[PDB]
């Protein structure tokens, strides 16, 4: 079986919808599977929100060290690090490292807050040529993941290119680009997804999400040993509201890409 069938055939197995692009930049060459159909984002998104922040900061050296006033009513779902600020604050810089390395929901709503709405977010995607992306909601809605319901979704094809731009290419300033390589190295929530699938000494970056109808994805940067990096966005998403999240898939579709690489 080829890349193509293993895909088809782990979609088959799945109960589900896989969407899968890896961008090899050894060669320019890619592996591509419903790479134009939409899927839910969920917290992968989070890596535009944080990634505009630091564009700002380009042109403001005050920027990342600006204090943020975390409060009770802040806390959402899931946040970890900023329930450990209430009463104090924050930084900008501190909360996009809790956005993007344990996932903070809060953080992620301070971060979009501070640029005026998830529609600027969608502009600054616009910005580097993502034709796809757009962010509608707020956390914890934005992960409600209905099929068919456009509001946070992109392409994996989109979210790849995007994903290249933001940490090996034309999207940041360099100091930048290298602040946000570093988030995504020391994400903590990524163990079972992408790094799963791949040798255990490749260094990656990554972010995933979960959400509503079982949703499951990951979005990384790869450095192989001898090899050019891989950008891989791989997401899944299922057909019943309540069912339960697969990162177990994501792995299983990184080994069968990654594999000769
Ligand atoms: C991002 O995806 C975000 N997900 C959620 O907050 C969830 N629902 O909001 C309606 C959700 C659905 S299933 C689940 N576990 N959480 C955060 N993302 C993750 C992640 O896996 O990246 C988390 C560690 C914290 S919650």
């Amino acid at each position: 079986n080829s890349v193509q069938q293993q895909l088809e055939a782990l979609e088959k197995s799945s109960g589900g919808r896989l969407g899968v692009a890896l961008i090899n930049t050894a060669d320019n060459s890619q592996i591509l599977y419903r790479a134009d159909e939409r899927f839910a984002m969920c917290s992968t998104s989070k890596v535009m929100a944080a990634a505009a922040v630091l564009k700002q900061s380009e042109s403001d050296k005050h920027l990342l060290n600006q204090r943020v006033e975390i409060k009770k009513s802040d806390l959402v779902n899931y946040n970890p690090i900023a329930e450990k600020h209430v009463n104090g604050t924050m930084t900008l810089a501190e909360l996009g490292a809790a956005a993007l390395q344990y996932s903070d929901n809060t953080a992620m709503n301070k971060l979009i807050a501070h640029l005026g709405g998830p529609d600027k977010v969608t502009a600054f995607a616009r910005s580097l040529g993502d034709e796809t992306f757009r962010l509608d909601r707020t956390a914890p809605t934005l992960n409600t993941a209905i099929p068919g319901d456009p509001r946070d979704t992109t392409t994996p094809l989109a979210m790849a290119q995007t994903l290249k731009n933001l940490t090996l290419g034309k999207a940041l300033a360099e100091t930048q680009r290298a602040q946000l390589v570093t988030w995504l190295k020391g994400n903590t929530t990524g163990s079972a997804s992408i790094r799963a699938g791949l040798p255990k000494s490749w260094v990656v970056g990554d972010k995933t999400g979960s959400g509503d109808y079982g949703t499951t994805n990951d979005i990384a940067v790869i450095w192989p040993e001898n090899h050019a990096p891989l950008v891989l966005v791989t997401y899944f998403t299922q057909p019943e509201q309540k069912a339960e999240n697969r990162n177990d898939i994501l792995a299983a579709a990184a080994k069968i890409v990654t594999h000769g690489f």
